[PDB]
């Protein structure tokens, strides 16, 4: 017999099978075993917490009403236009915010039937997926994606979703991010749903996101520590050329602004406080209290001998203090961003 | 009977029922109750005045004609595909700009049918939803997004829309913002239209949600305040360092101009005045007094003891002048802008 | 009888109703009146010259196919699933640039038809619209969008589309633009298309912006004219110091500059002038031409008494000369931008 | 007969008129005429290289197996929804990047046939169209968007495509377009495919398009003007005052810099040289050059009377030989820009 | 015979054509050879890291059960509506993210069937087709976009791809890119994927993208190079004069922060360091230590003969220490970016 034939012999109205019937309808639920591979990723965006992948969904499960002997090759293949025909499980991607399937060429579908009625699915398909993102250690900030596979409308005694015990998350290999890494390890876990309707099965998977730094590290941590040193020569300048010092006090607070002023296209758009938004603050902090130094030296200086030496105090006072309050900031800021922040004990 | 054939036999040609007729055709309205559960929020955007949500929508009416007693099953389930047999309410919401359902593997919907002719009726959907926003007073925004649901084609003595009394509107867990923070109190209104055509109703919810400030104070006020201060160091600057003085004004006076140019590209683009705005504008006519201070002085210490007396007297005046009234004009702004202006009285 | 019975022996093939004939086929042309409620109005783009709008379209005519008596009820409703079954106007918006229906929950459509074949058909729609806009006088420009309604393949001798006469176009309470402000009155016009193939009916609404300017105010016009103000005060500043005068003139022009490249990030993007170009532009020249001033003082007070009082008397002309030819300047500028320039006397 | 039972004569079964069969299916070509009429234009992107237009497009054939003699009316007009039942030319965009028809209300198309059996057949369609920018000359640089239209799978002795004579292609009254301004002339051309499978016909109309340079000339050119020009009164002041003279080198270069900078949001994102790259850097290597020029009087004039005069002599040369070279720059340039450099002989 | 009903009998119900099987079905597997034509490139996008293109795909194979003889044509063309009654192979692109086909007027699709049973199968589409991008040498980086086309479901013994022999991949003329410039040798390989199904056809094609330079070298590159020999100036100024020597000093320094800050708009928003980054920050590092060698030299010359030589040691010794060092740099640069590194050995 042609293997359509036989197909349409086994799905038959003679047969009496009934797509809208799950397999063992009066007994032990179905089980479904899943695998996902990752083709691509990306996308991850904070304006809009989400991201975007494109997978293969591949669900396997067991079907008694399609059992058959009589036919000579042990695997049938039905066509992705008679898809409607068969049982398929009701899956459904929980923190989806928008999903297509693919028909470019022949829609990217596959079904095939066993001898002992066992039911092979995958299909192709594009994901958005939402992802709520924290950013209060921005530049150093460690993000989780997860993945949700639930079931839309049958409860735990007629349905369960499982991994796949030998591979069930896969991904490509040579994949790129412009902002993140993605990490090699990722955890397979159920997030099983209790609902006043019952118990309803989700798995789960979770990816784990690092940030590169070496383009803030070049670019903005960097320049600000320059221009803060930059702030330090004052201090070696004679007290007497108030037109030096107070140019060059003003005009790094002003470099100081352009620096921040500038970097301020280049990062998200949040409206709470990130860490190098207190490395900005506090390098403005220091650049505004060197000038505030000569103002008071300035100041004091003139008051007509007593007054010239208190005032060649604080300049040699200030030669040690500023860089010494500079290293402490710098070792307490490092090590509460480094340190002391960690959260992937997951 | 297996499920469906039951179906078949309740929604039959024979039994003459009508998807076209609402239930109680000839007498009292039809109750439907409805529950949200909002899966998703965010995409809030003020080019566009609107919002972006997915939820889920569960509807739950009574229909007479759809009651059984020979089937042993308390619950028969609707293929959803078969939805256009059945009668359903036509629900709209009022104030969308698009939206679409969930066709990701089998479509996201879900009918179920009980004994007494009991129909439950949930879908997932994505919308997005318009909500007209202030921003007069923006770092300190407090903004109201609604969602109203209401029925397009039936009077209030056809159909009525009410909330569920237990929980009408949940919110999933972890749910975060770029810039806004949801509160946790819901509002539960009418808003019943009058028409020409009649009474028709409608149900909504209002959402409530407070912009966080913690960067636009690292990032614009400070800075602002710490450019101001820096003006008034002129006052302690020797009256005779001209250079000193007028390149320390006109520099702050720049300063200011490229903290202002900086900020121009993280603000929302409106056409009238915000609070930001206001404290931009004042900011810049403090450092530009200041350096007008300068000329007044420079300009009276040369008319040749007299002289020499009246302009030390305009520098020791404008040292506490200026800090005093920039002390009272911060304490007018932030007293009008969060005190004076509440506008959640709802 | 059930009423949709009724409709399927109405518009049956024993009653030989064709849709595709238009109602008194041979006779008079058909009238159909039309009536707009705007639920929300924005996204106003200059880079693409449109609008988007999102409507309730009403449209009424009488059929004489689909009058009856024998049924009590005084009015009928077809189903949106039987739309294709009855005649319907090829409405289509002339100006529309994309547009699509509304199909969340059931169709947004309604049709109602009446004892004496009165039909009143109701979708929601949303449009994007086609408005070229101007610009020249941007900050303060006045812009006109409009909305046509036409038929597509019937001349004026078998369909013509009219206005309501009570509100033909209605606009929802509290819709807010970002950049403008809707005006209450409204045009109802004809415009009528006369072509090869005869006379097409069309009518259009006329809808008036008026850009806000509070915010163009506090943050271009005002900064620009304190930086104007700060270039003059070098003509009080002692000639002598020339370091001074010389840096306070840069200054202010790279002051003048910093102000207009800032501004360049919240503009449109067009290719002519606008009128804060010719602005931007005045006041770059009146910085310009303060620094030449003092060029000219510096050269001519050192040629070696004579010289020194006409290198003053340029100071002194300065003083009074630079305050007046600007204040000739604003006068022209705001009084040709905001009198001789009025563009809706429509 | 009613008009359409008198088509379902025409184009019947028992006529067996085949849709899928050209006209004179053994004789000579189908000639097919064709108009557009342009709607909208706009949304032209040098980033994907490519335009939208929203047209009408109308073609006319002759079909003698729809001759009919025997209906009194001399034209009968097929129902949008039986296009398939009747042959049509497969035309299609050759250039097209995206397309897509038009169905707000009824569906934007339109059939006529006539009694001797010509066919005029006109849809709305909006089209994505490809076109390659140069952009070298880039505030100067004219463009030729095409528009090609192409049969898909019949040679030129099956099916030639011609333009109308009278007016093959018109614009709609009152585009305009915020970059560019579209010319009023208009070719038309043959653009014949020739391939392995044979000749294929294809037409194209030809649009100029000249970018407007008034606000290029207003914000960018004029500007860098007066800073090259604010760069040579160093050469007045006396060379004496080095705080003065190189303050004002430095700050004019800085000025520069902000200037390009600034001009650098608004440019198209291209990877070669443009002609306003070339100007912004002239303007800075003479900027640049004025600052060297005191670098080196300063640096003469202090070798301790023969050594002042020579660092005098550099001054007085300067002062007439920087203008002079600007000057022949600015004639090269406007020369080779505009004279030397037209693309439109078509 | 009408051709259309020759095939209705080719492919009829009396000849048992099932077009859900292979040729060949029980034999060797099929052959498909593959053409592409590129109409159009471009939309390169690292944010995403994809690009778009416009094809014609050709695919080319034999069908025994399609011969005929009978009929007089040597050629059949199938109806792009009847598609579905003739098998095709199930080609999709493997690293492909979006996908559609043109119905623009007629589908854009074609089948020829010829005598001896080939079939030549035409059909236009879109794709976003994903590229990993490297940006480690950005100005000077070169990239590489594939094209890969499998089988969904057929293995190795069923079903082989292979390309054309003359010329299976060929571009339009006249197409250019923004960014880059796409060479003119391609790479045709096999890539053959080994799954646990099985071996599974695959065939690829390697384009090789150069971004151009010109616009990176006049308007970034150049204008840092005259910010550091402006820098080095100060070196040639007495030494007497610190104001001239600081002002220089930090204004060089902002010009490097406004020119680093300002080309911050037109970059890849990427989290590693590029080479253009590592160009800023040398030069920022050289603008850097020119201030505070002039730090250093002034505060040796006041330490009250011998100091005074010490100190003028240190400018001569810089005068020709910085040039010569930043020669070395430049050398270093430009060797290990434009000869060390190619990535192109394939
Ligand atoms: C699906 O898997 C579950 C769990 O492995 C099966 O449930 C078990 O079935 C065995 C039958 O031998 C019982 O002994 C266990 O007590 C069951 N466990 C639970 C928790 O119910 C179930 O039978 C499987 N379904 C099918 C159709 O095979
Ligand atoms: C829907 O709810 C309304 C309001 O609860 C019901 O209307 C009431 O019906 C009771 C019948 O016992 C009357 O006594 C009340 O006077 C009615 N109130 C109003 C305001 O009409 C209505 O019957 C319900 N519909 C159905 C089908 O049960
Ligand atoms: C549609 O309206 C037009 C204009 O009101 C009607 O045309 C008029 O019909 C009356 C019949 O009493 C004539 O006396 C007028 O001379 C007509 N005017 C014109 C300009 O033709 C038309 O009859 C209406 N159509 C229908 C179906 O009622
Ligand atoms: C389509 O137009 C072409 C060209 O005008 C026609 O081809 C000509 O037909 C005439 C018949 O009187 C011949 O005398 C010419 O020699 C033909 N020219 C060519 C170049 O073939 C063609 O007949 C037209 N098709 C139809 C159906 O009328
Ligand atoms: C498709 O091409 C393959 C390879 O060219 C063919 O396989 C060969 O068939 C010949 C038959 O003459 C054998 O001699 C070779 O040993 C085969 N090679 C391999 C690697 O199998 C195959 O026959 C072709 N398919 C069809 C339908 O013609």
């Amino acid at each position: 017999m042609s293997p359509s034939d036989f197909l349409d012999k086994l799905m038959g109205r003679t047969s009496g099978y009934d797509a809208r019937i799950r397999p063992n309808f009066k007994g032990p639920p179905v089980n479904v075993t899943c695998n996902i591979f990752i083709n691509s990723f990306g996308s991850i965006a904070e304006t809009t917490m989400d991201y975007r992948v494109n997978i293969f969904l591949r669900q396997k499960w067991n079907d008694p009403r399609l059992a058959y002997s009589e036919y000579p090759d042990d695997s049938l293949d039905l066509d992705p236009s008679m898809l409607d025909s068969i049982w398929k499980p009701d899956l459904f991607f929980a923190n989806e915010k928008g999903a297509n399937f693919h028909e470019v060429t022949t829609d990217n579908k596959l079904l095939r039937i066993f001898k002992n009625g066992n039911v092979l699915y995958s299909i192709r398909l594009t994901l958005t997926l939402s992802c709520p993102m924290d950013l209060k250690n921005f530049p150093m900030d460690v993000q989780t994606c997860i993945m949700q596979l639930e079931s839309f409308g049958y409860t735990m005694n007629d349905l369960i979703f499982e991994w796949q015990d030998e591979a069930p998350v896969q991904v490509a290999e040579g994949l790129t991010l412009p902002q993140f890494l993605l990490k090699e390890e990722k955890d397979l876990r159920y997030c099983t749903k209790h609902y006043n309707t019952g118990k309803f099965t989700c798995i789960e998977v979770r990816f784990h996101l690092e940030r590169q730094m070496g383009y803030y590290l070049i670019q903005m941590y960097i320049p600000s520590l320059l221009i803060v040193i930059l702030s330090w020569v004052s201090f070696w300048i004679n007290m007497d050329a108030a037109p030096a010092r107070v140019a060059l006090g003003i005009t790094t607070v002003l470099t100081m602004t352009t620096q921040s002023s500038g970097s301020r296209a280049s990062l998200p758009k949040v409206s709470y406080v990130k860490a190098i938004d207190i490395w900005m603050a506090v390098c403005l902090l220091f650049v505004f209290s060197a000038l505030l130094e000569y103002a008071a030296v300035n100041f004091v200086s003139r008051q007509h001998k007593v007054f010239i030496d208190r005032a060649k105090k604080i300049d040699t006072i200030s030669r040690a203090c500023f860089p010494l309050a500079f290293l402490i900031f710098n070792i307490f800021y490092w090590v509460i961003y480094k340190i002391l922040r960690h959260e992937d004990i997951h």
